[PDB]
């Protein structure tokens, strides 16, 4: 599923991540927007063969199992391929996980790359929340 910007802010606030570990709404919407553009199905392969998932592209090494990421952890306790549901219930509860590992978003380097320190309220900027 491609979401909308204003459809992911809405369903990334009803699953409670908006202010999680005080990171605001824009925060999540523009770290998706530059992981997946909004697609639940992106997957991307590292040079390590771990891959990334879904609308925030959580990797396999640490979070989720793929069978195929050899020493690797499911610290998420999925399979992968429930962070390309267009539910985005896995993604948004393995990301709580992710977020609370002590880097907070700095873990995802695209948020740290593009979203850290921007306006990121423009992302929710004209949506019904
Ligand atoms: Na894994």
């Amino acid at each position: 599923k491609v979401f909308g910007r204003c459809e992911l802010a809405a369903a990334m606030k009803r699953h409670g991540l908006d202010n999680y570990r005080g990171y605001s709404l824009g925060n999540w919407v523009c770290a998706a927007k530059f992981e997946s553009n909004f697609n639940t199905q992106a997957t991307n392969r590292n040079t390590d063969g771990s891959t990334d998932y879904g609308i925030l592209q959580i990797n396999s090494r640490w979070w989720c199992n793929d069978g195929r990421t050899p020493g690797s952890r499911n610290l998420c306790n999925i399979p992968c391929s429930a962070l390309l549901s267009s539910d985005i219930t896995a993604s948004v509860n393995c990301a709580k996980k992710i977020v609370s590992d002590g880097n907070g978003m700095n873990a995802w380097v695209a948020w740290r790359n593009r979203c850290k320190g921007t306006d990121v309220q423009a992302w929710i900027r004209g949506c019904r929340l």
